[PDB]
C-alpha cells in the first residue's frame, strides 16, 4: 500500500541515479572523441608514415586510460543500456586502429587485435566488449578512407599503393557478400562500399593506361 | 594473422547466430502481442453499458497466458543480454504495464506499484536478475493508462455514471503531480508526457460540465 | 537468336500488355464516374427521404454491374493481380458506397459476399474477378470516416438518436480490427485513422447525454 | 446479416492464412538470395580459368532449381502476381547471373526462355511460375553495368581485346532497348543507367585506340 | 548563314520577348496592389457590409483599367505564353469577385459574371480570357475565406450566417465531385476543401447542440 | 444559375479539353516512335553516311504526316496551352534534323530550315510554330551527340572529323555567349555545353600530341 | 609582386578579418544569453508590471553589450558582419515589442525599439535597426501572443484573448500593405495566418461557452 | 507623437518600396556590366584557337573603359556606406571582372595581377579610400576562375603547337596552389571553389608529363 506520490518520489530516486550515470559517461566520451579527432588529423597527414603510426599509437595510450575510466561510470552488465553514448566514437576508433595497422602491414586488423589496442576485453572475458556491428562499421569507414588515399597517393607520386588498395577493398567486398546483413544502418553503409570499389578500380585503370 | 576472408567467415557465424536469436524473439512477441490485444478488447468493453469484477477476473486468467509466454521468451536469448534485444518487446511490455495498471485501477481505483506489475507478469523485480521491468517502460504504461482513463471519463457520463469522472480527475491530477517531481530526460518519454496535459485538461472539463448541469 | 531479334520479340509482348492496360484505363474512368455519382447522391444525407437516396443509389449499381462485366473482357481472368492496381482505388470506393447504402438501410455492416453480389462480381469459390480482403477492409474504414461525419451532421439536423447507433457500430468495427493482426502498411496506416473516428463519435454522444437526449 | 464480430473473425482466418503463405515464401527467398550471393562472388572473381568459374557456377544453378520448385509449393500457382514482389529482386539477380555466365561462355545474350530452362522454371505457355518480361530486362540491364566494370578491369589485367567485344555487345543492347517503348517507371529508371554504361565502355575503347591496340 | 549570324538573330528575338515579359511584370505589380487593397477592405467583415461591397466595386474600376492596360503589353493570341505571370493575381481577383457577390447575394458568382466585373472577355469573343482552372481556384480560395467567416460570425453574435455558409460549401463540394480534375495544382487545392467543409459543419454542430 | 448548374457546365468544358489532350497524346506517341527510329538509324554512325542521311529524310516524310495530323487535334491559336505535350519530341526532332544537316554539310541547320523539314510553318504564317527555346534545346542536344561522335570517330580511325567537331562546338559556344539566357531549363542545359566543349578539345589534344 | 608575396599579404587581411568575426561572436553569445534571460522571465506570464520592470532592467545589460559590440568592428561595415547578430537582434526586437505590448497593449514603434536597445536611428550613422529585422521581431511577437491567448484561457483570463485578437488582426492588416520581396520574410509572413486563425478560434471558443 | 499600427505600417511600406527601387536600379546596371563582361570574355577566349595576343590585350583594355563607366554609374544607385547590403547583386560579375583583368595581365606579363592593380583597371577604389571596394573573397574567386581558364589554355596551347606555354602555366598554377595553402579559408563558397583548384593543378601537370615523355 503505497500512494501515487510515494511511488513517484521513489521513481524520481531511480531516474536521478540513472541520469547521473549518463552524464558521467558523456564527459568521458567528450575526452574520448577529442583524442579520436587528434588521432585522425594525425593519420590524415599521409594525404614518414612509420612516424605517424608511432605517434598515433602513443595516442591510443590516452585512449586506453579513458576507456578504463569509462568502465568505472556504469555497471559492467548494463553495456547495451548505455552503448549508444559511445557507439559513434567506438566505431571511429576501430576505424583509426585498422587504419594504423593498414599503413604498417597492408593488412586488416583482426577484431580481437582492435580490442587489445584499445584496452578493452574480448567476448570471453566480461566487461566492456567490442560489438560485431561496431567493428564492421569501422571497417567500412576504413574502406572510404582508403579509396581517398588511393587518389592522393597518385597525386604525391606513389604509383604502387593504389594497386594494393584495389585488391584490399575487393577483399573487403567479397567479405561482406558472405554476410547476410539485416541491421539497416549497417546495410546502408555497406551500400557505400560499392562506390569506393568503383573509385579505386578506376584509379588503377588510369595508371595501367598511362605511359602505355 | 587471419586473411580477410577468414575474418569474415567468422563474423558470418556470429551474425547468423544473433539473427536467429532475434527471429526466435519475434515469434514469441507475436504471441505476447496477441494475448495483449485479447486482454485489451476484454477490458475495453468497460466503455459500453458497463459486471466489472467479471472482466477483471477473466483478464487475470489471461495474464496466466502472459506468464507462460514470458517464461518462454526468457528461453530465447541470454539473460545478461536483456538490453541488446529489449527493443523487440518494448512496445508489448509497455502495453502489458498499461493493461495491468488498468485492471488494478478498475478493482481498487489505485495505481499499481511497479513490483506488483512484475508479479502479475511472472517477471522479476530489480534485485533478482534475469528479465527486468525498466523504469521507463513502467512510466510509459502509466501514461497510456491516463489516456485510457480520460476516454473512460467521457464514456462514463454517457452511460449514466456521473461519479466516476470525479474519481478519474483526482487520480489523473495525482499522476500529473507525480511526473512533475520527475526531471525527465529520455525523448520518447518526455514526448509522451506532453500528452498527459491533454488528458488532464479533458478530464477536468468533464467535471466542469457535470458541476454546471442541473 | 541475335539480340536484335530477341528485342523485336519483346516489343511484341510489351505492346500487347500496354494495350490491355489502356483498355482497362478507359473502363475504370467510366467506373470512377459512376462511383462519383453514387457518392454525390448519397452524400446528400448530410443535410437531413434517405431511403429515397439508397433507392436511387441502387439503380446506379445497375450501371456498375455493366461496367464490371465489361472490365472482365479487357484482361485474362487468371492475371487479376497483374492489373489489380488499375481499379484498386475505385473498387475500394465501391465497397465503401455499398456498405454505406446497406448501413443507411439496415444499420448493419454489409458482408463481403453481399458486396460482391451488389457489384456483379464473383465470390472466392467461383474463379474470375474477386473482391480482395484488403480492398473490402479499406472500404469499411472509409465508411467509418463517413459515419463519424454523419454523426455530427445528424445532430445538426435534429436527429439525436442516430449518433448513439453510429457510436456502437464504430466501436464494433474497432473491436473487429483488433482481432486482425494487420501487416499491409497502407491498411495499418488507414486503421490508425479509425481511432479518431471512434473518438469523435464518442464525444458526440457525450455532448448529447450531458444535455439530456 | 452476420454481425460485425462474426464477419471479422472470418476475415482474421483469411488474413492469417495469407500471412503464413508470405512467411513461407520469405524463408525460401532467403536461401535463394544466399545461393545467388555465392554464384555472384564466384563470377565476380573475373575482375582480377573462366571456363572453370562457369562450370562451378552452373553447379550452383542446381541448388537454384531445387529452391524454386520448393518455392512453387508455398503458394497457389494462379496467384503468382499477388506474391510476386517477394522474389522480384532475387529473380532479377538470377537473370543477371544466368546471362553473365552465358556471356562469359559464348559472348552472347542469353534468350529469355534459356534463362527459364537454367532456373528450372516454365516458359509462358506452360502455366505455373513464369519469367516476367520486365524482370528479364532488369537482369540484362544489371548485366550491362557488370560488363562496363569488367571492361575497365579487363584493361588493368592487360586484356586489350575484351573491351572491344563488350563495346559492340553493349551497343547492341542499347539498340535493342530503343526498339521498346518502356512504360514501367522502375524499368525506365534503370534504362536511363544504360547510357552511362555505353559511354564508359566506348571511352575505354577510345583510350585503347589512341594507344594503338 | 554562319552560326554567328544565326545567333545574333536569336538574341534579337529573345531580347524582344524579355521586354514583353518585363512590361507584363510592372502592370501585374499594380494589379496585385489593387487586389491587396480590395482584400483588406473586404476582410474587415471578420470584426455595414453594403458599404464594403460598394467601396469594393469602385475599386474594380481600377482593376478594369489595369487589365485593359495589360492587353496592350502582349499579343492577344499568345495568352498562354505569358499566362503564368498573372495566374496568381487573376485567381485572387476571381476570389475577391466571388467574395463580394457572396456577401451581397449569398450565391456563387458565375464565371461570365466575374469576367464582366473585371472587364475581361468571355470565351466567344477572343482576347484576354478567364480560364476554367483559374475560376475554380478562386472559388476554392473563397471556400477557405467563408469557413473562416463562419467562425468569426459566431464570435460577433450572428448565429444564422454559419447555417447558410455550411449549405453553400456543401453545394461547392458536390459541385467539384462532379468534375474529374486532372490538373495537379487544382486537385491539390481541391483536397483542401474537405477541411473547410469539416470546419463549417462543426460550427453548425456547436450551434445546434446549444439551440440556435 | 445554381452552383449545381454552374458546375455541370464546367464539367462539360473540362471534358472537351481533356479529350483534346487525349487526342494529342496518341499522335505524339506515333511521333515519338518515328523519332526513335530516325535516331537508331542515325546513331549507327558511331561504328555510307549519305546513305543514312537519305534514309533519314524519307522518315521525315512520315513525321510531316504526323505533324499535319496533330494540327487536326487542337485549335491553332491555342498552341501554347497544349505545348508541353510535344515539347520533348519537338526538341528531339530539332536535334535529329540538325544532326542530319551536320553530317551532310558540317553546318548548323537554320531554324527556318528545320521548320521546312518538319512540314511546319515559320513565325510569319500562323499555325504550328517552332519556339526559339525549343530550337536552342535541339542544338544543345546536338552538341552532346557530336562530342560523343568525336570520340567514336577516333575509334573508327577518322582523325580529321574531331578537328571539325571542335571548331563547330566552339562556334556554338560563342553563339550562346551572345544570348542573355533567362528561362531556367535552357540555362540549365547551357551549363552542360561547357563539358562538351572540354571533351572535344581534349580529343583534339590527344590527336595533336600523337601527330595526325 | 610575386604570387607568394601577394598571398602572404592576403593572409594578413583574412586573419585580421577572422579576428574581427571571432570578437563579434563572443559578444553575441553574451547578448543571446541575456536575451534568453529576458524571454524565460517574460514567458513566466504563461504581477505583469513587476515582470515588465525586471525585464527593462535586463535591457540595461543589452545596451552595454551592444555598445561593446560596436567597438569590435568598423561602423561603416555594418552589413558585412550583420549575419552574426541577425538572429539575436530579431529576438531582442521581439522581446522589446513583447514588453511594450504587456505594458500598453500596443505595437512598439521602430525608433522606440532602438531607444530600448541603446541603438541609433537611421539618421545618425553607426549600428542601425534594419526594417526587415524589425518586421521579423513583430512576426515573432504575433506567434508568442497566439500562445499567450491559449494560456490566458487556462489561467482564467477570458478578456485578454479578445484584445490579442484585435491586435493580431491589426498586424495582419499592416502586412497586407507591405509588398514583401525578401524570401525569409515572406516565408515568416506566411506563418502569420496560422496565428490569426488560432486566436480567432480561441475567441470562438469563449463566445460559445457554454 | 505616438502611432497606430496602420500608421507604423504605411511608413514601413515607404522604406521597403525605396529599398526595392534601389535594388531594381542596381540590376539594370549589373545587366550592362554582365554584357560588357561577356564581350570581354568572347574577345579573350579567342586565344584558344594564339599568334596575335597583344592585339586582343589592347581591344580588351578598351572595353574596360566601358566597365569603368558602368561602375561609376553603379555607385550612384546606392549609398556608398551600404556596400554589403547590396553586394550580392554584383558578386558574380565582379568576380568575372577580376578574372578577366587577371587574364589580360597573365597574357601580357605571365604574372598574377595584384589586387590594387585590378581596382585600377576597373576604376574602383582601394581599401584606404572609402566608396566601392574590392573584397578579398571576390579577388581570390577571380584568381580561381583564372586557374581553370589557364588549365584549359594549357591543353589548347599544345594542340596549336606551342609546347613551351604549358610549362609556364604549370609553375604559375603551382605557385597559386602554394599561395592558397597559406590561407586558412573560412567562407564556404570559397573553400568549395578552392577544391576545384586541385583539378586544374592535376591537369596541367599531366600535360607537362605528356610533353616530357615525348622529349620537349
Amino acid at each position: 500500500s503505497m500512494s501515487v506520490s510515494e511511488i513517484f518520489v521513489e521513481l524520481q530516486g531511480f531516474l536521478a541515479a540513472e541520469q547521473d550515470i549518463r552524464e558521467e559517461i558523456r564527459k568521458v566520451v567528450q575526452s574520448l572523441e577529442q583524442t579520436a579527432r587528434e588521432i585522425l588529423t594525425l593519420l590524415q597527414g599521409v594525404h614518414d608514415i612509420p612516424k605517424r603510426c608511432l605517434k598515433a599509437r602513443e595516442h591510443f595510450g590516452t585512449v586506453k586510460t579513458h576507456l578504463t575510466s569509462l568502465k568505472t561510470k556504469f555497471p559492467a552488465e548494463q553495456y547495451y543500456r548505455f552503448h549508444e553514448h559511445w557507439r559513434f566514437v567506438l566505431q571511429r576508433l576501430v576505424f583509426l586502429a585498422a587504419f594504423v595497422v593498414y599503413l604498417e602491414t597492408e593488412t586488416l586488423v583482426t577484431r580481437e587485435a582492435v580490442t587489445e589496442i584499445l584496452g578493452i576485453e574480448p567476448d570471453r572475458e566480461k566487461g566492456f566488449h567490442l560489438d560485431v556491428e561496431d567493428y564492421l562499421s569501422g571497417v567500412l569507414i576504413l574502406a572510404s578512407e582508403l579509396s581517398r588515399l588511393s587518389v592522393n597517393s597518385v597525386t604525391a607520386g606513389d604509383y604502387s599503393r593504389p594497386l594494393h588498395i584495389s585488391t584490399f577493398i575487393n577483399e573487403l567486398d567479397s567479405g561482406f557478400r558472405l554476410l547476410n546483413l539485416k541491421n539497416d544502418s549497417l546495410r546502408k553503409r555497406y551500400d557505400g562500399l560499392k562506390y569506393d570499389v568503383k573509385k579505386v578500380e578506376e584509379v588503377v585503370y588510369d595508371l595501367s593506361i598511362r605511359g602505355f
